[PDB]
DNA sequence: GGGTTTAAAGAAATTCCAGA
DNA sequence: TCTGGAATTTCTTTAAACCC
C-alpha cells in the first residue's frame, strides 16, 4: 500500500501568481497534457480499493523536503494546501484546479511560522532546520501528495508515505523561465562558421546561458560574450564551424541552453553550407 | 534685480529615483556639460551685489506652475526642496548635487497636501486648482528658482520673481526617455530597399516609435509593424528604398524617432548601395 | 595605479491590465 | 477566463566617487 504519480506536472511555462493577481493562481497542467487533449497532475493508490483522503501540499526542491511558503490555491484548497476525500472509484486521481500563489519575499518568514503552527510537515523535518529562510527558492516548488487511509473503523489516520512530484518552476523568474528562441535573422551560414547572428528570445541570464548547435555526436557553442546579451532578451553571437566540411547543405539543430541546470529551449534548424 | 539662468539643466537621460533607492537621487547636469568638462544647472542674479538666499523647488510642466509631489534631494535639500545662502561673492551660481526623488503613485495625494501645509507655492496658485492630482505628470518636473534678497536691515524677505527652468524628463518612463540605438546587424543595404534589419535599443514603446532614414530633403520610415518590436528593446524592420537610383555608395542618416513628440535618437550612418 | 563608501546601469520583484 | 506585454517599485553588479 503506497502512492504513485501517474502523470507528473509540467515543469516549465507556469507563472506563480501573486495574491494581487486574482483568485485563479492558475491550473497546473500535466506533463503529457496537450492543447487539444490537455491533462492534469494525477496519481493512483496501488495496493488498495476503498474510501479515503488525500492532501496535496507544496514542498522545497531540497533533498530534505520542508513545507514551502507559497500557497496552493483553487478548488478544495484552504490555508495553502489542497485536501479531499476520494472514493474507491477510477484508479487515476487527477487534480485539475491546482494553482500556485506566491508570497512576497516579505511574507516569507511570517509564512513559514504558520506552516509550523499548523502541523504542515509531511516529512517531519527538524523544526529549526525549517526556519532556514535564507537559502530557500521561491521560484521552484514540489507537490507533496499525502494519502491517508481509514483507521480502525472511523476517520482517516493510517497515513501512507509522502510522495513528491517533479519540481515546478515559476516562468516569470529569469532563472526558471522556459527557454524560448523568439526570432533569428539568419537560419543558415557557412560551414567555416563565423556568421554573426541576432537571436531575439525570452528573458535569459547572460550569466547562465549559451546557444548550442548540435547534430548526432557533434555539438558546438555559439560564440559570444556577456556583453552581447541585450537587455536579457537578445543575443548577438557567431556560428561555430562544423566538424569537417561538406558538399551539400547540411542542417543541424540550434537551441538555447542553460548550463546551470542544462535545460534547453525547443530546437531550430540551422543549415550549414559548403563554401 | 531679477534672475537669469546661466545654464539650463539637461532634459533627457536622468532617472528619477525612489526613496527606496537611497540618499543619492543623482545630480542634474547642465546642457553644456561635456564628459571631461561636465557642468551643472546654474543661474545668476542680474542687477545686484550682496549677501542673499535662494530656494530651488520642483514645479509642474503645466502653464500654471504648481508645486510638484517629487522631492529634490541632495546637499542642502530638505522636505523636498533646496535652500541656501550666498554672499555678494561670485556672480554665477552652480548647483551640483541636485537629484530628483520620485514618490510612488500612492504617495501622490498625501504628498501635495504637505506642500500646501508648508507654504511651498512660489506662484500662489489657487487652492482646489493645486489639487489636480489626476492631471500631474510624474515623469516631468521643472526647477523653480526663487531668490530672496535682504530686507530693511534684517534677513531675507524681498523675494524676486520666481524663475522656472526647462523641463526634466524622468528617464524611468519610455515616453519621456532618451532614444538610443544600441546595436544593428547591418549598416548598409541596397537602394532598392527591402533589407531586414535587427535593431537593439533602449526601451521604447511599440505604440509610439519609428525608425527614420534621412538625407537632405529626403526621408523615409523603416518598415515594420508593432509585433516586430521585441520586449520593447529590439526592432526587426526592413529598409525603405532610396529616392531614385545611385551610381555609387551613398550614406544617409538612420535614427529612432518618437512621433508623439518628434524627439529623436542620435543618428547612425546607413550606406545605400547601387544594385 | 589598481585596491574598497557608494550611485548609475541593469536585473529583479510587483502590480497593472488588456489582448487571445 | 487565461495569457502574457508592460508600467512600476525594489534592489544587485557595476561605475560616479578615494586611497594617498
Amino acid at each position: 500500500p503506497y502512492i504513485e504519480i501517474f502523470e507528473q506536472p509540467r515543469q516549465r511555462g507556469m507563472r506563480f501568481r501573486y495574491k494581487c493577481e486574482g483568485r485563479s493562481a492558475g491550473s497546473i497542467p500535466g506533463e503529457h497534457s496537450t492543447d487539444n487533449n490537455k491533462t492534469f497532475p494525477s496519481i493512483q493508490i496501488l495496493n488498495y480499493f476503498g474510501k479515503v483522503k488525500i492532501r496535496t501540499t507544496l514542498v522545497t526542491k531540497n533533498e530534505p523536503y520542508k513545507p514551502h511558503p507559497h500557497d496552493l490555491v483553487g478548488k478544495d484548497c484552504r490555508d495553502g494546501y489542497y485536501e479531499a476525500e476520494f472514493g474507491p472509484e477510477r484508479r487515476v486521481l487527477s487534480f485539475q484546479n491546482l494553482g500556485i500563489q506566491c508570497v512576497k519575499k516579505k511574507d516569507l518568514k511570517e509564512s513559514i511560522s504558520l506552516r509550523i503552527s499548523k502541523k504542515i510537515n509531511p516529512f517531519n523535518v527538524p523544526e529549526e532546520q525549517l526556519h532556514n529562510i535564507d537559502e530557500y527558492d521561491l521560484n521552484v516548488v514540489r507537490l507533496c501528495f499525502q494519502a491517508f487511509l481509514p483507521d480502525e473503523h472511523g476517520n482517516y489516520t493510517l497515513a501512507l508515505p509522502p510522495l513528491i512530484s517533479n519540481p515546478i518552476y515559476d516562468n516569470r523568474a529569469p532563472n526558471t523561465a522556459e527557454l524560448r528562441i523568439c526570432r533569428v535573422n539568419k537560419n543558415c551560414g557557412s560551414v567555416k562558421g563565423g556568421d554573426e547572428i541576432f537571436i531575439l528570445c525570452d528573458k535569459v541570464q547572460k550569466d547562465d546561458i549559451e546557444v548550442r548547435f548540435v547534430l548526432d555526436n557533434w555539438e558546438a557553442k555559439g560564440s559570444f560574450s556577456q556583453a552581447d546579451v541585450h537587455r536579457q532578451v537578445a543575443i548577438v553571437f557567431r556560428t561555430p564551424p562544423f566538424l569537417r566540411d561538406i558538399t551539400e547543405p547540411i542542417t543541424v539543430k540550434m537551441q538555447l541552453r542553460r548550463p546551470s541546470d542544462q535545460e534547453v529551449s525547443e530546437p531550430m534548424d540551422f543549415r550549414y553550407l559548403p563554401d
